[PDB]
């Protein structure tokens, strides 16, 4: 039951306000669930997009002109817009709910003394016209987002859930690309597993195959199928109550030859990677040792001519993993604090001292990528590169192996691969 | 005939409109903004992107931010294509219609864009932006106007593409009533739809209506229930489709026995649609037809006995705006509710209502989408006039639980015929 979990949330969260908002000299804070936004010269609207420090508090993603007054020590005021124009669950009970019928009546049910309330929203002017001074103060950003690197568990169950979901959408793609279906036949297919629409997932799917393995932001689908099928990348993920999942799998289709035996290499060193997650380890470490684990399979694979540490020395990896091998996930895919060291808030998305109770992928690849290549290749390190084994490759794109992980004071939580997603 | 052939005309005559507007306005030419990637707050995830309709009015280019055309209608329009170079990451009939500049990086746009921009309008959602490099004519009324009234008289390269949505769309439309009578969710139905019309969510014009039941009365419906209904009575889809920016905009309604009262108003609404459709003609007031609907509307609750008085009765006494609410049309095309619908003039000067006003002309494309709906709220407020006793409250207490209905076809108005792309593609 989620609504056991749910009633230490709601605590924990207004005890962290009670603090920056003492510490910051202010009444409260205002969050602020955000506004549908207009096409231009048009009638239609953007998806809602909720403003993350609103959703913080609450499961209500799907609902602009909502407004949360806190100040840590009087129950959470919610404003909760609902419109009547003619075209109750267990969190209600921890908030004072307002009805709001039109987003211009709002004003009569904040603080008439907004002079020391910090509004957290998007919507400056909006705020300006109601009368917020103080808006999105960094000292009271900076304080938020450290704390949201440490889950509840409210939180991790959430994150639980949404990992589940995703895994079984991930299998239904990958039963789809054995298939021989389109990339665009695939994504349906993982849709339809998920339950989710397109505006649903909390990031939009990465669902490649073969030369597009190799595309790091690949965003489109083919409705094609493949003359050939030869390799399939699948970077897709899920939501629960606002929190995400991010997964990534690559697969050969035959189970036979080079690319499958790199693909179980890069497995093996994924699994390496995620077990090295522990406290008081800087993350910025793990991300060495992938760049190390990268220079032995290529050597090991003879796309290099070089031992593993003479391919790092030599700056050659990058080529292959041009990316960070991973951040922290939650609310948000690329979740805040990755990078602060206090509350203060004094390429690698993470450099963060791990600790229990934060969340992390851990997603090593290795591509073979038309424009890096071609920069090595201009390089003093063009002799020592397997060019005719690139070319064999190549025509596969690229692999990436990603999971998410809970870290525990004496334990890790794959929730990726404890769902059995190979 | 084919596309190529019909885009040549299409871009002579954006010329001529372009030639016109800025001789009338005082212009050196016009400068169209395809628009930018949006970002969500404190995150680094974007909003889809929306193409500027003022941009796609002259290529099918609907998915590329920071695009820019220069057009004066003498000269080949000047097209800034946005062409982005890192391992993250134009030959088509129409690129040799644009003299064409590659853009690597948005910040790099100042140096292929005129240097003197006091007499060039922007046309386009980011006015500071276009403020800081140099512009200072946003958006002028008097070129809005301009364009958005030219844009009623569709060029036979835009009714073609228009024919090609409307397509597709019909695809996605069978393969939803055939889910529908299987017993499907309404978002499995939507699935099938998106399957059928190869269609990603956001590739639709607007966001699908696809309702069961009681949710069929909700005029906005948005929400895909992942559960199926224990038991299935009703059906409204509105779905439409895109080609080359281009949208079409569909609604069918069916009962799932096809038999019963229910049913029978299905039938009578479909026979007024297809009346009302067959009214469109060069000359008419497009609300000479809006008030055919209503009479029509009036006429159909009178013989089902819903309201226990004549049609013209019903008409007097404002009742049939409480069982269709709406209007019974608009123009379609760039726009799912296209921009011109109103005017009278160039100068946007505003036709007067009895949403589209406008006399019906050659070449103009309309959606006609009569409807009949048993809504609470609206019935809840008959229930407190002094027409109380008009209305058989046990008869729309057996029909509230199917929604409502209704049926929306695309149709082009020619000089002489009418052509109705939508059930000419055999969706019934
Ligand atoms: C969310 C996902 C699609 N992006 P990523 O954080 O897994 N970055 C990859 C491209 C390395
Ligand atoms: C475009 C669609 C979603 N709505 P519509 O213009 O076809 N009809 C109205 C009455 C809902
Ligand atoms: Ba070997
Ligand atoms: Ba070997
Ligand atoms: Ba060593
Ligand atoms: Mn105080
Ligand atoms: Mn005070
Ligand atoms: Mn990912
Ligand atoms: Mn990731
Ligand atoms: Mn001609
Ligand atoms: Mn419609
Ligand atoms: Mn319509």
């Amino acid at each position: 039951k989620l609504a056991v979990l749910y009633a230490e949330h709601i605590a924990t969260l207004q005890k962290r306000t009670r603090e920056i908002i003492e510490r910051e000299n202010l009444d409260g804070v205002v969050f602020h669930s955000g506004q549908a936004k207009r096409q231009f010269l048009d009638d239609m609207y953007y998806p809602f997009k909720v403003n993350p420090q609103f959703k913080a508090w609450l499961p209500v993603i799907d609902n602009p002109h909502c407004w949360i007054v806190a100040n840590g020590t009087d129950k959470p005021k919610l404003i909760f817009y609902r419109p009547v124009d003619f075209w109750n669950e267990y969190w209600a009970d921890y908030f004072d709910i307002e009805l709001l019928v039109k987003p211009d009546q709002v004003e009569k049910l904040l603080p008439y003394d907004k002079a020391r309330f910090a509004y957290i929203g998007e919507y400056l002017e909006v705020a300006q016209a109601l009368g917020f001074e103080l808006m999105n103060p960094e000292p009271v950003m900076n304080f938020y987002h450290y704390h949201r690197a440490y889950k509840t568990q409210y939180e991790l169950a959430c994150m639980r859930e949404a990992n589940k979901i995703a895994v079984q959408g991930h299998k239904a793609a990958r039963d789809a690309f054995f298939q021989g279906k389109s990339e665009f036949e695939i994504q349906q297919a993982y849709l339809l597993a998920t339950q989710h629409s397109e505006n649903d997932t909390p990031f939009g799917n990465i669902v490649a195959l073969n030369e597009n393995c190799a595309i790091l932001h690949y965003t489109h689908f083919d409705r094609v199928a493949p003359a050939t099928h030869r390799s399939f990348l699948i970077d897709a993920g899920a939501n629960f109550n606002g929190y995400a999942a991010d997964i990534t799998r690559t697969y050969d289709f035959t189970g036979e030859g080079e690319f499958a035996e790199l693909v179980a290499t890069m497995k093996q060193h994924q699994i390496a990677l995620c077990n090295q997650l522990a406290p008081g380890k800087l993350y910025g470490e793990l991300h060495l040792d992938c760049h190390q684990r990268v220079a032995q399979t290529l050597s090991d694979f003879n796309i290099v001519n070089l031992s593993a540490d003479e391919i790092v020395a030599k700056g050659i990896t990058s080529t292959f993993f041009p990316h960070g091998l991973g951040h922290h996930i939650g609310l948000q895919v690329h979740d805040v604090g990755g990078f602060m060291a206090d509350e203060q808030g004094a390429f690698l998305r993470c450099t963060r001292k791990i600790e229990a109770n934060q969340v992390f992928t851990i997603e090593p690849g290795l591509y073979f990528i038309d424009s890096l290549l071609g920069d090595l290749a201009a390089t003093d390190n063009n002799q020592h590169i397997n060019w005719d084994k690139v070319a064999e490759l190549k025509p596969f794109g690229g692999i990436r192996i990603e999971d998410n992980i809970i870290v525990h004071e004496d334990s890790l939580e794959n929730m990726t691969r404890e769902l059995e997603l190979d």
